[PDB]
């Protein structure tokens, strides 16, 4: 058998290697192809069979196994001059972006004003901007560095929902190997 | 010109990053003096350091808050939590603010625990956890790719936040006031 795993950049460096170690344990002789692409594209690839399995952070209409639940936090640089009396300058990816929408829903919900301080098209560009003090972002605990500060209730920012890293197969999947991996991971977390 | 005292937890994570910024303010050459957090305030009292940073509460020095970090239960990526059993704790040798913190909150919540590994440093805490001996409690700045966070859904109680504070004494020092 063969297996192609879909993943977006928010998992490629974090939960993807975890999944690959789990898969290797169950199938040491399985060679794995990986596609990394923005979450809108990978959702479509799973639907079309371009990938057999996908690891994402979206609210996923589908069969899914939860690989991990992590806090989501507000981050700024080690020496960022955060100012309560002003609107949160956001470093976010371009539309569409779950973390951008999450940040914005929660500031709105909580009544806290905000602006789009900086747009970039990748997690790597996001990380760099925050680290280099261009503003604030909302991301999973996996993004953390000793390089970064967390902002919260003391600084006036609201709680954020947890990030769920989820494994997805298509409703009509018939790759028997993707079906056993799904089922094997499922029998771990329940 | 200047001497600072720092709690090990500050030294072992955020501090060199924090000073690297202050390394743009050209050389003064800063000198870092480390002890566990309950001992830092005494280093200002005796005149030994001019400024200090600790995660201890300061009883009586003027201090400002540098950041408020969440404090979290961490285990390895692969570690299997047994919700049945006493929590196997991975802790530093006494005295240790985070060991005390861990044991206080577990006991208060009626959650049984046990010392699975007594360690001698932060690196040693990490290596123990990475080897799957158990769980440790530490601030967010401990996060790494070899770890994951446990909590509510695992039955584990929330921990209070960690405030890293910067202290000065009531003293006349021109270089100290600039770092404020």
């Amino acid at each position: 058998g063969s297996l192609i795993i879909g993943a977006s950049d928010d998992t490629a460096d974090t939960l993807l290697p975890f999944l690959l170690n789990r898969v290797a344990t169950l199938y040491p002789r399985l060679a794995i192809d990986v596609r990394v692409k923005r979450s809108p594209f990978i959702a479509d690839m799973l639907s079309s069979g371009e990938v057999d399995l996908a690891i994402t952070t979206a609210k996923v209409s589908h069969p899914h196994v939860i690989l991990r639940t992590s806090p989501t936090l507000w981050y700024c640089s080690v020496d960022y001059q955060f100012q309560p009396g002003e609107p949160v300058p956001l470093v976010v990816m371009d539309e569409p972006s779950l973390y951008r929408e999450m940040a914005i829903e929660h500031l709105t919900q909580a009544g806290v004003p905000w602006r789009i301080a900086y747009v970039a098209s990748s997690l790597s560009a996001i990380r760099a901007a925050v680290r280099a003090g261009l503003g604030v972002t909302a991301r999973p605990i996996e993004m953390m560095s000793p390089d970064l500060r967390v902002l919260g209730e003391t600084e006036g920012l609201p709680g954020l929902p947890e990030t769920r890293y989820v494994l997805c197969k298509d409703k009509q999947c018939d790759n028997e190997l993707a079906l056993a991996i799904f089922s094997a991971l499922q029998n771990s977390y329940q």
